[PDB]
Formats: C-alpha cells, structure tokens, sequence
C-alpha cells in the first residue's frame, strides 16, 4: 500500500502575502482547533497505509489536513484568507465523503467545523 506525496506547502514562485486575516487564522483559528481533544487525527495527512484504508486516496482527491494548513500559515503560503478557509472546508467536506453519518470520525470533524465557523465570523475586517 501507498499514501500519496502531501499537499504543498512551499512554492517559491507562488505570491504571498501576511495579512490580518491570515495572521487571525493562525493565532485564533488555527489555534483553537489544534488543541481541541478531538483535533489529533487532523493534525496530519491521512495515512491510509498506517489506517488500512486502501480506498482513502482512491474516493479524497483534494486532501487536506490541519498539519498542512499550519505548515502553510507558518511559511506565509497564502495569498488571501478565502485560500485557507478553502482549506479547512476541503479538510471537513472530505471526511464526511469518505466515512458515515455518525462515525466517531465524523462528530470529531463536526466539533470542530462548529469552532471554525463560530471563529470564522469573526474573521477582521482587512486592514
Ligand atoms: C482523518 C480521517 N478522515 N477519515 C478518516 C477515517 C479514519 C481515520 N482514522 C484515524 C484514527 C481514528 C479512528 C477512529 C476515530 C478517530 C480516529 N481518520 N480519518
């Protein structure tokens, strides 16, 4: 079995930018979810080989974890803060393609989606 390379997270042409927006979803949201007690199986790429889920990477084409989108924040990958809400959303909508209604996976992301929308709301005004 095989996991497929992670998403990127440095690419020295790409145009970046450190916004207060960006800033924000590093400090508070990213924050916030990393250390919630159902943030762990998150916090990095799916490892399907580790998992025994030989058909993960065959239905989740666009992966997505919190480990890459801190590594993305952390290295000012992004150019605006719709590219990492675009990020978190991908990393919820996948795990609820791939597992069912009311799998242990599935309230975990539930948990969290439900911090990320009441922080996103708040997202500041750009400066
Ligand atoms: C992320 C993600 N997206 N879909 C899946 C499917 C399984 C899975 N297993 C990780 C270990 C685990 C088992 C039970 C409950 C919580 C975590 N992680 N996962």
């Amino acid at each position: 079995s095989m996991n497929p390379p992670p998403p990127e997270t440095s690419n020295p042409n790409k145009p970046k930018r450190q916004t207060n927006q960006l800033q924000y979803l590093l400090r508070v949201v990213l924050k916030t979810l990393w250390k919630h007690q159902f943030a762990w199986p998150f916090q990095q790429p799916v490892d399907a080989v580790k998992l025994n889920l030989p058909d993960y990477y065959k239905i989740i084409k666009t992966p997505m974890d919190m480990g890459t989108i801190k590594k993305r924040l952390e290295n000012n990958y992004y150019w605006n803060a719709q590219e990492c809400i675009q990020d978190f959303n991908t990393m919820f909508t996948n795990c609820y393609i791939y597992n069912k209604p009311g799998d242990d996976i599935v309230l975990m992301a539930e948990a969290l989606e439900k911090l990320f929308l009441q922080k996103i709301n708040e997202l500041p005004t750009e400066e």
